[PDB]
């Protein structure tokens, strides 16, 4: 799970690349790729593809989360209980589908746009904090998922 460390170093990686925007250029390019390497999806989020804005509104709004959750990552006292929140929501979405296996993806393929904006700060131990970080921030979101 995380250790003390990466709990750490993945605060130290989120206050670079959110900064302001929170990760406003994050969640835009991340979830492009998502959408479009999965098209079984692209239609649950409300796109024609990778080419669409709305992605950018979805991931800027999306990474926001994370940010809000790397505050806690091991800390499920609080941090669970927006997340947990979220996934109530997504299970009385539109698609009507939504499924954690595509969180994974969509997590580890996030820290492959990190890069873009700390590229020269991202480190192995800020890869792989977040990569076992998303796994929490985004599984706890399941908890209220799949009504
Ligand atoms: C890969 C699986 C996922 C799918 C298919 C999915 C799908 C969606 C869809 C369809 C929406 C709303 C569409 C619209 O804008 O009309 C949405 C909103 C949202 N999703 Fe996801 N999502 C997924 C994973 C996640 C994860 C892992 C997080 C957490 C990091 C997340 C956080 C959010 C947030 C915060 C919103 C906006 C809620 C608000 O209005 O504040 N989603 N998602």
């Amino acid at each position: 799970g995380l250790s003390a460390a990466q709990r750490q170093v993945v605060a130290s990686t989120w206050k670079d690349i959110a900064g302001s925007d929170n990760g406003a250029g994050v969640g835009k390019e991340c979830f492009t790729k998502f959408l479009s390497a999965h098209h079984d999806m692209a239609a649950v989020f409300g796109f024609s593809g990778a080419s669409d804005p709305g992605v950018a509104d979805l991931g800027a709004k999306v990474l926001a989360q994370i940010g809000v959750a790397v505050s806690h990552l091991g800390d499920e006292g609080k941090m669970v209980a927006e997340m947990k929140a979220v996934g109530v929501r997504h299970k009385g979405y539109g698609n009507k589908h939504i499924k954690a296996e595509y969180f994974e993806p969509l997590g580890a393929s996030l820290l492959s746009a990190m890069e873009h904006r700390i590229g020269g700060k991202m480190n192995a131990a800020a890869k792989d904090a977040w990569a076992a970080a998303y796994a929490d921030i985004s599984g706890a979101l399941i908890s209220g998922l799949q009504s």
